[PDB]
C-alpha cells in the first residue's frame, strides 16, 4: 500500500519523535491532535487556509521542537502547532497533500485519494495503538475538535 | 510502489516547490545536491552524524526558504542545506531512514526504485541541470 508507506514515515519521523520528545521535557499529558479529513475537497487550498485562520482564532503558533532522542534522523528540529500556554499541539499531516500527485477522469482519481486517506489513518491508527498513545495522539475534525 | 508514494512526496512536497521558489526569488542557476546511498549502513547514525559533519565543515547552513507559490500545502516554510554565499544547497531525504520500519536487502531495492522514481520526477520537469546527486562526501 502506499498509503501505508506515507503514513509509516508520518508516524516515524515526526508523530512518534514529537511526543516522545516532549513527553522527555517535561510535560506529562501533551495531546497531538492530527487532522483527519475525509473527502478530497479538504485537501484544497480553501480548506487548509481555513484550517490557518481557525489556528490563528485559536491561539496556535507554528512551534520548534529540537530533538534530542536516539535514532537515525537526518532533521533534528520538527516544527508543530502549538497552543499559546497549553500542552496542546496540532498538526495537518503535510504528506497527504502529495495523493493526488501520485494517483495521476478527473472524479475517479479523486475517489482513490479517498481510499488512501482512509489507508493512511488505518496505518497510522494501528501504530499509534502498538506504541500505547492513544491518551497523547489524537484525531482531530475540521474545528479542531477530538474525532 | 511504497517507494514511488515516498519519492512522489520528497518532490512534490520538498524539492519541487523548494527549487522553484529559489528560482522565483531570483536565483537563475541554483544547485540542490540530493544525498543518495545504497548501502543499508548508509543510513544508521553514525554515517549520519558524519555527513552532517561534514556538511559543517564545508559551511553548509540550515537555510529558510518560504513558499510564496501556487498550490495547497499545509507547511509553508522549508528548511534546506545551504553552502554559505553560494547559491547551491543540499539534502539527506529523511523519508528515506522510514524504510527500514515499513520494512533484508529488501530495503536497498526500495532505496533503489524510490531514486529510479525521483531522478525520473527531476527530468519530467526539466531540472536535471539544477537537482543531481551526491554521496557520502557530497561529490557528484
Ligand atoms: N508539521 C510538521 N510535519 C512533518 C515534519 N517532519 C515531517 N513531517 C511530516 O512527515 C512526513 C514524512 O517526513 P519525512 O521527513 O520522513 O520526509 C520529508 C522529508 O524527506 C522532506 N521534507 C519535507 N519538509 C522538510 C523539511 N522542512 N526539512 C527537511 N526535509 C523535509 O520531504 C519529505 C516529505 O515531506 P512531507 O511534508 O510530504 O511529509 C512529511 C510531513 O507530513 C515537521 O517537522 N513538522
Amino acid at each position: 500500500s502506499p498509503a501505508f508507506a506515507l503514513a509509516v514515515g508520518y508516524f516515524k519521523n515526526f508523530i512518534f519523535p514529537a511526543i516522545t520528545q516532549i513527553k522527555e521535557n517535561g510535560e506529562v499529558n501533551p495531546k497531538i491532535c492530527i487532522y483527519k479529513p475525509k473527502h478530497f475537497d479538504e485537501l484544497t487550498s480553501t480548506n487548509i487556509d481555513m484550517i490557518k485562520a481557525e489556528l490563528t482564532n485559536k491561539k496556535y503558533n507554528l512551534s520548534e521542537i529540537n530533538l534530542s532522542l536516539k535514532g537515525a534522523r537526518a532533521r533534528d528540529i520538527l516544527t508543530l502547532n502549538k497552543k499559546s500556554k497549553i500542552h496542546s499541539y496540532f498538526d495537518f499531516p503535510n504528506t497527504l497533500l502529495s495523493l493526488y500527485s501520485y494517483v495521476d477522469s478527473e472524479l475517479k482519481k479523486k475517489k482513490f485519494v479517498e481510499l488512501l486517506i482512509e489507508q493512511f489513518y488505518l496505518k497510522l491508527n494501528e501504530l499509534i495503538q502498538e506504541n500505547n498513545l492513544t491518551n497523547n495522539i489524537t484525531f482531530c475534525d475540521k474545528n479542531l475538535q477530538g474525532l
